[PDB]
C-alpha cells in the first residue's frame, strides 16, 4: 500500500542508519533487486543520532530522520530490543543500556535475571522486537513501518554463547533452546529481525 518513492522506477541510493558493515551488506544485498543502492550512514559521514524515543518506532524514525537530513537521501533505520510482559515491556528501549553506565551484554542479562528471580515459570513471556522504518526524506509524514517480533520465555540461567545481548536467556519453545543456542542461520530464519526484513520486502513488492 505504501506510496511512490521507495523503489526506483537506474538505482536510488538509500542511507541505512548504522555503521554496521554486516547489516549494510545484509540489506544492500536484499534490496539491490529493487534497484536500491544501500549505503552506511558512516560511509557518508553521518554521526549517530541521540536516541531519545520512548518506543522502538520513535527511535527508528528519529534515526532515519537524522540520516535523511544530513545526506538528503531516503533513509532506512531500525531499533530493536527485548520486552518482558511482567515488567511492562522493560527493558524495552533501555535494552542496550539496561545496567546503566558501563553496561555490557552480560551485566544486562544478569540484571534481568535478578529482576525476574521471583517471577513464576509460567509468567516469563517476552518478545524481541525489531522495528524498521523507511523515510523518503527527513520531513516525510508517512514512513513505511515494518515491525517484526519474536516470542519466547526468559530462562533462569544462561545457556549458549552464540548471538549477543539477552540471547543466552531467551528460550524459544518451538526450538527447545535459547537464541544463543541457535546457529546464526537458524536464528536469522525466525528472529525478530528476520521477520521485519521479510515485511520490508512485502510492503515494497505489494499494496
Amino acid at each position: 500500500s505504501s506510496g511512490r518513492e521507495n523503489l526506483y522506477f537506474h538505482m536510488q541510493k538509500v542511507v541505512l542508519a548504522t555503521g554496521n558493515v554486516g547489516k549494510v551488506r545484509e540489506l544492500a544485498s536484499l534490496l539491490s533487486d529493487f534497484g536500491l543502492d544501500i549505503v552506511a550512514q558512516t560511509d557518508l559521514g553521518v554521526d549517530s543520532a541521540e536516541e531519545t524515543g520512548l518506543t522502538f518506532i520513535e527511535n527508528a524514525i528519529l534515526k532515519a530522520r537524522h540520516a535523511a537530513k544530513v545526506t538528503a537521501l531516503p533513509a532506512i533505520a531500525d531499533d530493536s530490543g527485548l520486552a518482558v510482559d511482567v515488567l511492562g515491556g522493560a527493558p524495552g528501549i533501555y535494552s542496550a543500556r539496561y545496567s546503566g553506565e558501563d553496561a555490557t551484554d552480560q551485566k544486562n542479562l544478569q540484571k534481568l535475571l535478578e529482576t525476574m528471580k521471583d517471577v513464576p515459570d509460567d509468567q516469563r513471556q517476552a518478545r524481541f522486537h525489531c522495528v524498521l522504518v523507511y523515510l523518503r526524506h527527513a520531513e516525510d509524514p508517512t514512513p513505511l513501518v515494518c515491525h517484526g517480533s519474536w516470542p519466547g520465555v526468559i530462562t533462569r540461567e544462561p545457556a549458549g554463547t552464540g548471538g549477543f545481548g539477552y540471547d543466552p536467556i531467551f528460550f524459544v519453545p518451538s526450538e527447545g533452546k535459547t537464541a544463543a543456542e541457535l546457529t546464526r542461520e537458524e536464528k536469522s530464519a525466525i528472529s525478530h529481525r528476520g521477520q521485519a526484513l521479510k515485511l520490508l520486502l512485502d510492503a515494497l513488492r505489494n499494496g
